[PDB]
């Protein structure tokens, strides 16, 4: 406790009433004349210290305070996702025990935990020379955190991991758990630092914090204090002023990532460390929304135009891609406008996104699925391709990304509906060239080659099916036709049942001889195809067979929920057809005057049909996020709906962090 | 969060903790023994407990002890007069101000009317809230209120005592009819600054048409002076003039002279309220809505002569700049 060593590189003295020795050391640094007044045996020791503080980024004190720059370098292969380079490092003869400690970390990052548990164990038996407990102590910790990772894996593999993994996997044999359970029983992680020689203690005191949560505590308290200071500064007008709250948050985050990855500590894979980076980055992105919107005069234009959390680099993309979940990112997409946040280093990011797509192919196409690695890696692969919306990628890099997100991605963790959500996000900073549409068209002819049996369906959670992949094609290029889809339409018969419905949903993609031959084979006979007909652009003016069947479905609904309420069941907006009927009646697409008797089936349907009768207490505010441009124009034209739903928007502007509700209010309703 | 949407229970024994805060204040400033070590940590608890008592329901008998410790016995180095009003107003959210507390707030205005026999005492505030606001707090919860001890001080008044002139005039609607009759007899009007210094600051409310005849005479000669200032190059006059007070009292019908439109365009701000139809909105800076009070923003809610213009000119900063207080104007006193 003789000095504060702040995160910028400066030194402020505290609890030092004696002599000031770090005062002397930087007077010896920048003055070569006072140098060589030393001895000879104490001069080769000086070249170690100048190399040491240059690595750790310690600069002169607060008196001679130079302008320090915000830079970071993590020279760790596991941080950058160099998966092939680690496999060529593991399949190589090790020289030292310091190279054994890195392979046991590189196996553990590759999900090869049964080998890393063994490889950490060989370090423990070979680290006998007392050169330093630094190898022996940090391997006891990393092994016990592997065993904690195995034990919570076999609880979620032989336990919950049957219906969510596809089978009852046993990636760890019973002979393995019969070995690792008795070895790690009677092993106290609190007794590891205290049972360790006195040469290790008071020479490695900073490593005692790795046995429990107190290596995160000094940064957790600072993160909670500076969050309230930023949220007070975001409301009181003050920007980032000098050494502000943003750079202190960023540099502590970078020191934690660089201590843990360079020293190969397996604490990188905690939940509590993934929570620290998540709350450290979500504060900096929230402060970045406030520094981009510029209000005050020229004092702040020089203060921070866009730096210290206001600009994004390669190291910031990787932290969000690895340490967030998707609902974590889905928070910030409406609290912040990340599309307005400039992402730099967009060529180093492109090497990261290609390496992930080229490590799904080497994991899900060939044999050896490696289900242990599949648990850890699939979150990072999901969040990287979800957050790849805002980077600008070249054509040779996007082709490996789309061809993995479509084909090689596993269906257990990403269904067919959560592929369209992320293929569409790759059209924000990109268009669809002729090389990416050809990959999507390679995927539609693969599913069409699997729709022979009627038993195969498309389990979609978002309601978005394999027809929307071709709808994303026809959004950009209207003049496109499909080759192999016009060849599969030659075989039309009653043999394969699922070829009937799937080829109908891709009608503008077909050719002239493909569309006419399909209409000669079949026609429309259900309103389910009518909902499919609007999405393919089939029928503009509905024939009165449809308007009969629109209210016929409503009449069967009037049969349905009356006898279903006696049994307690309900089909409220199951397939959203009657809700889509509600928009159709509201946009005056149906000229029937018989739906006044159908009022009283669903709350969404009662909103569109009789807004004077529908009490607006039952209105759900999320419905306004799902209405297009033309629908909100008619709501701006009404008087019955107009001056009442603003009170719903008035309680969502000042109580929800969703910035969409402000946009629906100011652009349409006022 | 929204702490008003949090229900508090055990209010029968939250009150007993808030009374015990009020007694330890009283046992340390009605008494001269101030243990300063205990003062360091107890006042931060006593400050926060009275601050966070906005969200409890108190009694009438238990609220008498809390208000007396807040107004009289709280130390001034921790609560100045600006902050005492911030917290007395917080105690009147869930507890509508009863007559036993209207007595105590009246006791506080008398006890500062007797602290200005010196001419050298100033209420060192920090929030821009002063003794006048406590009088507004009584008038808010009881309009038909006449303070028959502030009346019995402001009548016994002489022109030598100047500090209580600028103190009891700010507490004007609480005084009696005989008490206001004597009090107005010590201040009159001399020059064109004196026609509005005691009104635009003190609200003497001399709303006579002979008074406004000299006001429209001043801006007419200023319009003649504006022609002279236009020949000099700078057509704008002094910014310390009442250029905003021109039309705010005109649109709210405190100036009822018909010759106001003949002197249109004094320097910059005159043409807004006297003529919104023939008004150039490109010269209108919409940052002026900060300097408007609640009622003028409520007054322009029924202003159909600029209703197409005031909505868009407010959005031009709200949709672009990060103005958290301009957004509140669109929410409240607009639409």
């Amino acid at each position: 406790y003789d000095y504060h060593f702040e995160v910028n590189g400066t030194v402020v003295r505290h609890k030092n009433k004696g002599f000031g020795y770090m005062e002397r050391f930087f007077e010896l640094k920048e003055s070569c004349d006072e140098r060589s007044k030393l001895s000879k045996k104490q001069y080769e020791r000086f070249n170690a210290l100048f190399n040491f503080f240059e690595k750790n980024g310690v600069i002169c004190m607060a008196k001679d305070a130079g302008t320090l720059n915000t830079s970071i370098e993590i020279n760790s292969l596991a941080y950058h996702g160099k998966y092939d380079v680690m496999k060529k490092f593991i399949e190589e003869q090790s020289v030292s025990i310091e190279d054994d400690y890195k392979k046991a970390f590189f196996l553990a990052c590759l999900g090869r935990w049964e080998e890393s548990y063994d490889l950490y164990s060989n370090i423990i038996l070979n680290s006998i020379d007392e050169s330093n407990g630094c190898v022996y102590y940090l391997s006891q910790i990393n092994r016990y955190r592997i065993y904690q990772s195995i034990t919570q894996a076999v609880t979620q593999f032989n336990g919950l991991g049957l219906l969510t993994f596809g089978r009852h996997y046993k990636p760890f044999t019973d002979e393995f758990l019969a070995r690792i359970e008795r070895e790690m029983t009677n092993f106290n992680i609190d007794d590891l630092f205290n049972g360790m020689p006195f040469e290790f203690q008071k020479k490695y005191k900073i490593l005692e914090f790795l046995s429990d949560n107190q290596f995160l505590y000094d940064d957790t308290v600072k993160l909670f204090e500076l969050t309230n200071k930023v949220r007070s500064e975001m409301s009181e007008g003050s920007y980032s002023f000098g050494m502000s709250s943003d750079i202190v948050v960023l540099l502590r985050l970078y020191d934690n990532l660089r201590f843990l990855y360079e020293n190969c500590l397996w604490s990188v894979s905690f939940h509590e460390f993934h929570q620290y980076i998540r709350n450290s980055m979500s504060l900096l992105i929230e402060k970045a929304e406030y520094e981009r919107t510029r209000d005050i005069d020229e004092l702040g234009f020089s203060f921070f135009g866009k730096k210290s959390g206001f600009f994004m680099e390669y190291y910031d993309f990787v932290n969000i891609s690895r340490h967030f979940k998707i609902d974590d990112i889905k928070n910030l997409e409406r609290s912040c406008s990340i599309d307005k946040i400039r992402f730099g280093e967009q060529e180093k990011i492109e090497e990261y996104l290609v390496g992930i797509a080229e490590e799904i192919t080497k994991q899900f196409s060939a044999n050896g699925m490696n289900v242990v690695f599949y648990t850890q890696f699939i979150s990072e692969a999901k969040a990287a391709l979800y957050f790849a919306k805002y980077v600008k990628l070249s054509e040779e890099g996007l082709g490996k990304i789309v061809k993995a997100l479509l084909f090689y991605f596993p269906e257990r963790d990403l269904d067919i509906g959560k592929r369209y959500v992320w293929l569409e996000r790759l059209t924000k900073c990109n268009e669809l060239p002729k090389s990416i549409i050809s990959i999507i068209d390679d995927f539609l002819v693969l599913q069409a080659e699997k729709h022979i049996d009627q038993n195969y369906s498309e389990v979609s959670s978002n309601g978005l099916y394999s027809r929307d992949y071709g709808a994303l094609i026809k959004h950009f290029e209207k003049n496109f036709i499909s080759k192999r889809l016009s060849e599969i339409t030659l075989c039309l018969t009653q043999d394969k049942q699922k070829q009937i419905d799937f080829l109908f949903k891709l009608l503008p993609l077909l050719s002239t001889n493909a569309k006419s031959h399909l209409l000669s084979f079949k026609s429309v006979e259900n309103i389910n195809d009518l909902m499919n007909g609007i999405r393919i652009g089939l029928i503009d003016e509905f024939t009165p067979e449809h308007e009969e069947l629109i209210i016929e479905y409503l009449e069967t609904r009037k049969v349905n929920y009356i006898v279903e309420k006696e049994k307690g069941i309900q089909t409220f907006s199951s397939n959203d057809y009657m809700s889509t009927f509600g928009i159709w009646y509201f946009l005056e697409e149906i000229n029937n005057s018989k739906m006044e008797e159908f009022i009283g089936m669903d709350d969404q349907y009662d909103f569109f049909v009789d807004p004077e009768n529908f009490d607006y207490k039952k209105f759900i505010p999320s419905w306004l996020k799902n209405y297009n441009d033309k629908l909100l124009g008619k709501i701006a034209g009404n008087k019955h709906m107009k001056h009442h739903v603003i009170e719903v928007l008035k309680e969502r502007v000042k109580n929800s962090n969703d910035k969409r509700y402000l946009e629906i209010l100011m652009n349409y309703f006022i």
